[PDB]
C-alpha cells in the first residue's frame, strides 16, 4: 500500500504518498518541484534512524530499505548538507537563499555555530530587516522584538544587558537598514555568517597515530585538523585541490596527496556509521570545490536569467501594491 511521508523544510510541512519502491530520488524531486528549488545540490533529506541518529536519506537506493522508523508519516527535514564557498556569486534563487538564513541562524541562536556578541546583534538587525522591513517609530514600538529569539544564549547569559537594552543595540541596526528589501537583508546575513569559523563546518571527534584527540572539520574549501578545545582555528588544513584520494577502513583513515613526494595523512575515527557519514561528505564536498573551478553551466545561466527576471518582476507587483498602501494609508488618514 502507500507510506505517507511528511517534509518539513525551514519553513514548510509537505505531505505525499509514497509507494514502497520510491527511491529518496523521486521523493527529493517532488520535494524541490513542490517548494520550485533547482539549486539542488546543495540538499538533502534527513531522517531519525531506529536509534535515533540523524541521518540523511540516500538516493540510489529505496526509502523504506533505508533504516526508518516505524512512524506512520515518516518524518524527513528538507535541509542543506552542503554550502557554497561564497553566498552572493552561488545562492541564485530566493527559495535557496532563504533556506539557508533560516538554517544558519538556527545555528547561530543554538550555539552550534559560535558567533560573537558584536557579530550577533548586527546578524539579528538584518533578520529584523527581513521580518520587518523597514523600521518605523509609529509602528516599532518600545517593546517590538520582545516576541522573537534574535541573540544566541551564551550572547544573552555572558551580558548584563536585559530584553530591552539588546533590542535597544539591534534596533539601531534595524534603522540604519531602512531602504533594504527583505531579500537583500538576508543575503546580507548570509554575507556576514559565511565569515564565521565554525560555519558551514561538519565536525568529527578523531585520533591521530599517537592517540591524541582532535576535531576533523570537513568543508567546501577541505578538511582541517583541529585541537581537543579549539575547534574555531584549525592547525593543518588540506585543501580539497591538494587531496588525491579518501578513504577508510576499520577506524583507519588515510588522506593521499596530491603531491607525491609528501606523505600520507593518518587519523582514526571510532563508528563505522560516523564514517560513513564523512566519506559521503567528502565526497560530495569534493565533487563541489570542482564544479565551482569548471566554468558555469548552460542550466546555472539559464536559471541565473530566471531569477533575475523574476527578481524585477517582484520588484513591479510589490512597486503596484506600495502605490495601493500609499494611497490607503492617506484616505485613512482623516478618521480620528
Amino acid at each position: 500500500k502507500t507510506i505517507s511521508v511528511r517534509v518539513t523544510t525551514m519553513d514548510a510541512e509537505l505531505e505525499f504518498a509514497i509507494q514502497p519502491n520510491t527511491t529518496g530520488k523521486q521523493l527529493f524531486d517532488q520535494v524541490v518541484k513542490t517548494i520550485g528549488l533547482r539549486e539542488v545540490w546543495f540538499f538533502g533529506l534527513q531522517y531519525q534512524d531506529t536509534k535515533g541518529f540523524s541521518t540523511w536519506l540516500k538516493l540510489n537506493k529505496k526509502v523504506t530499505a533505508q533504516d526508518v522508523r516505524k512512524e506512520s508519516p515518516l518524518l524527513f527535514k528538507f535541509r542543506a548538507k552542503f554550502y557554497p564557498e561564497d553566498v552572493s556569486e552561488e545562492l541564485i534563487q530566493d527559495i535557496t537563499q532563504r533556506l539557508f538564513f533560516l538554517q544558519v541562524k538556527e545555528g547561530i541562536l543554538n550555539d552550534d555555530i559560535y558567533c560573537p556578541p558584536e557579530t550577533a546583534v548586527l546578524l539579528a538587525s538584518y533578520a529584523v530587516q527581513s521580518k520587518y522591513g523597514d523600521f518605523n517609530k509609529e509602528v516599532h514600538k518600545s517593546g517590538y522584538l520582545a516576541g522573537d529569539k534574535l541573540l544566541p544564549q551564551r550572547v544573552l547569559e555572558q551580558h548584563k544587558l536585559n530584553k530591552d537594552q539588546w533590542e535597544e543595540r539591534i534596533q539601531v541596526w534595524h534603522e540604519e537598514h531602512r531602504g533594504m528589501l527583505r531579500e537583500d537583508a538576508v543575503l546580507e546575513y548570509l554575507k556576514i555568517a559565511q565569515d564565521l569559523e565554525m560555519y558551514g563546518v561538519n565536525y568529527f571527534s578523531i585520533k591521530n597515530k599517537k592517540g591524541s584527540e582532535l576535531w576533523l572539520g570537513v568543508d567546501a574549501l577541505g578538511l582541517n585538523i583541529y585541537e581537543q578545545n579549539d575547534r574555531l582555528t584549525p592547525k593543518i588544513g588540506f585543501p580539497w585541490s591538494e587531496i588525491r584520494n579518501i578513504s577508510f577502513n576499520d577506524k583507519k583513515f588515510v588522506i593521499k596527496p596530491i603531491d607525491k613526494k609528501a606523505p600520507d595523512f593518518v587519523f582514526y575515527a571510532p563508528r563505522l556509521r560516523i564514517n560513513k557519514r564523512i566519506l559521503a561528505l567528502c565526497m560530495g564536498n569534493a565533487e563541489l570545490y570542482m564544479r565551482r573551478r569548471k566554468p558555469d553551466t548552460i542550466e546555472v545561466q539559464q536559471m541565473k536569467a530566471q531569477a533575475r527576471e523574476e527578481k524585477h518582476q517582484k520588484q513591479m507587483e510589490r512597486a503596484m501594491l506600495e502605490n495601493e498602501k500609499k494611497k490607503r494609508e492617506m484616505a485613512e488618514k482623516e478618521k480620528e
